[PDB]
């Protein structure tokens, strides 16, 4: 995350972190025992760290939980990004408390004026590289459309919208693909693509998760 402030450990208790011997991708605690994040980020071998903060330091509030099952969604194109999600399975059921909880799904999509929040543990440099170990979070809200289509032409499909600040400086950035996208207590979108980071008129690009609501509750009721 470019340009966000520290959200404060464990205010964002539907964050996850997926680990493969390192932090690589982000993710969102959607029930006890299943985890939404970008396809892209699809890895064998995913352990998923919940109640984290600071990812280098355990701090008291974890639960690292193996994944059973990954499920990328059925149509992902890994060129386009369209369609960038995926379910994975915990082996066993997450203990949910005041610092871990699932976020709920959409039953609405957002519009574009919407206020949001992001966050992540991804670069904090729009030009060169830092990584944070503790939890950023960014307000952000959703554009509209024709803003979104004007910025990345030809790229932009009804499974994406865009969200930040079309004159740069905030934005999400690498590490923190598979993130939420949180606003007004719903999951809406999920860090997926842009064009480098917090670059003039390149804002951030995100899964519409409003737009799979129903692949969501049809593959966790069967798997
Ligand atoms: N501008 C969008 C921010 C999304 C993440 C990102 C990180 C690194 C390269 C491209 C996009
Ligand atoms: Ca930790």
């Amino acid at each position: 995350i470019v340009g966000g402030y520290t959200c404060g450990a464990n205010t964002v208790p539907y964050q996850v972190s997926l680990n493969s011997g390192y932090h690589f991708c982000g993710g969102s605690l959607i029930n006890s025992q299943w985890v939404v994040s970008a396809a892209h980020c699809y890895k064998s071998g995913i352990q998923v760290r919940l109640g984290e903060d600071n990812i280098n330091v355990v701090e008291g509030n974890e639960q690292f939980i193996s994944a059973s099952k990954s499920i990328v969604h059925p149509s992902y194109n890994s060129n386009t990004l369209n369609n960038d999600i995926m379910l994975i399975k915990l082996k066993s059921a997450a203990s949910l408390n005041s610092r871990v909880a699932s976020i709920s799904l959409p039953t609405s999509c957002a519009s574009a004026g919407t206020q949001c929040l992001i966050s992540g543990w991804g670069n904090t440099k729009s030009s060169g590289t830092s990584y944070p170990d503790v939890l950023k979070c960014l307000k952000a809200p959703i554009l509209s459309d024709s803003s979104c289509k004007s910025a990345y032409p030809g790229q932009i499909t009804s499974n994406m919208f865009c969200a930040g600040y079309l004159e740069g400086g905030k934005d999400s950035c690498q590490g923190d693909s598979g993130g939420p996208v949180v606003c007004s207590g719903k999951l809406q979108g999920i860090v997926s693509w842009g064009s480098g980071c917090a670059q003039k008129n390149k804002p951030g690009v995100y899964t519409k998760v409003c737009n799979y609501v129903s692949w969501i509750k049809q593959t966790i009721a069967s798997n």
